[PDB]
């Protein structure tokens, strides 16, 4: 699917945004869908941390970035996880679509900004509230966007309003205050 408009635009902000305070020391991508971002992503990263609920998926994605020898993944949800060493880059791309209701989403949040090193930046995005209404997600963008606000303090955003029903989405970059 590289050569659909859409998310070839979607990536291309997500990694603008992850960029934009230059080389990553230690991040962490919190969904990894076919390694597409990761792979573009490692290359950046001094070290990359990358989490996903579904382990065939992990199997899937480490192929693919099987190059790069920075770059470990672990089996496990943004609830459950915790590590020693804080992040400068977390990026949040992909719809936590196994979080259950708003307290969920409030605890993964608190879980992001407690790994979030000072000066550390959050990248978000995903569908729009509406659309992952649409799909029993309970929540999306705006709402997460809230949230995130009430922690960290947002530096940027951009909207990407695609093709269909589905391809429309908001990503959003958040600073943590050190």
């Amino acid at each position: 699917l590289d050569d659909n408009p859409f998310e070839r635009e979607r990536h291309t902000q997500l990694l603008r945004l992850s960029l934009s305070s230059g080389a990553v020391s230690n991040g962490l991508e919190i969904g990894c869908a076919a390694g597409a971002f990761t792979e573009k992503l490692a290359p950046h990263c001094k070290r990359l941390t990358v989490i996903d609920v579904m382990p065939r998926a992990i199997g899937r994605a480490c192929q693919r970035t099987k190059r790069w020898s920075h770059i470990s993944w672990a089996a496990t949800d943004i609830l459950q996880f915790s590590t020693a060493e804080l992040f400068d880059l977390i990026v949040v791309a992909e719809v936590l679509y196994y979080l259950e209701d708003m307290t969920q989403m409030r605890t993964a949040i608190d879980n992001m900004v407690k790994m979030l090193a000072p000066g550390g930046h959050l990248v978000f995005g995903s569908a729009r509230d509406a659309t992952c209404r649409r799909w029993g997600h309970v929540a999306g963008a705006e709402t997460v966007i809230t949230i995130l606000t009430e922690a960290l303090t947002e530096v940027e955003r951009v909207q990407c309003q695609g093709q269909s029903a589905d391809e429309d989405c908001l990503l959003a970059r958040f600073r943590n205050p050190e």
